[PDB]
């Protein structure tokens, strides 16, 4: 299983890299790695186990965070009560259309490849269209809007090299873009 020790932290070059188009279909061992990279997620999101193997919770991975860099990422984001819940493994996951409008979590983000909590906003798109290809080189078209876009802009950011902290502005990083959408 995947732990702490695998996630490469801020400064590591490969963090700052452009991932590689992955080639379809995926090796054994790209598929093993992109379901452990789930599973990861899994793990981190059960208090037992997370406490047992000392996990942080999250709900978005990119493979630049074990040190590969190829494009793939997972995202686990758990029911909303909203009944809305997505688990997706995609490869080469690119933003094909989204909306001018904004959106930013009213605390800012974190990442599990930054130790430590940075304050600021991220302004990101509010929507996204997304395409991708599966783990078994099958075609998805993702529409996000909120939270979930909010995630996966986040971890595709990873494979261009993108940190979160990246878009905050450093005279006012609280202050809101005008016309953005606080995502609750
Ligand atoms: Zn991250």
């Amino acid at each position: 299983m995947l732990t702490m020790k695998d996630i490469i932290r801020d400064g590591h070059p490969t963090l700052r890299q452009k991932a590689a188009e992955l080639e379809l279909p995926l090796t054994k061992e790209e598929k093993e790695t992109l379901i452990a990279m789930r599973e990861f997620l899994v793990n981190s999101q059960d208090e037992e186990i997370a406490k047992r193997y000392g996990l942080r919770s999250g709900v978005g991975l990119a493979a630049p965070q074990i040190n590969i860099s190829k494009r793939m990422i997972a995202v686990l984001i758990p029911d909303d009560g909203s009944g809305k819940s997505y688990d997706y493994m995609l490869v080469n996951p690119k933003i094909v259309s989204h909306s001018v409008q904004e959106a930013y979590l009213p605390t800012g983000e974190g990442c599990l490849s930054v130790d430590d909590n940075v304050a600021g906003l991220v302004h990101r798109h509010n929507k996204i269209t997304i395409k991708a290809k599966d783990i078994e080189g099958n075609d998805i078209q993702l529409r996000l809007k909120g939270y979930p876009a909010i995630v996966f802009q986040h971890e595709i950011d990873h494979l261009n090299g993108v940190m979160f902290y990246d878009h905050i502005d450093k005279d006012h990083p609280l202050q809101p873009h005008t016309d953005a959408v606080e995502v609750h």
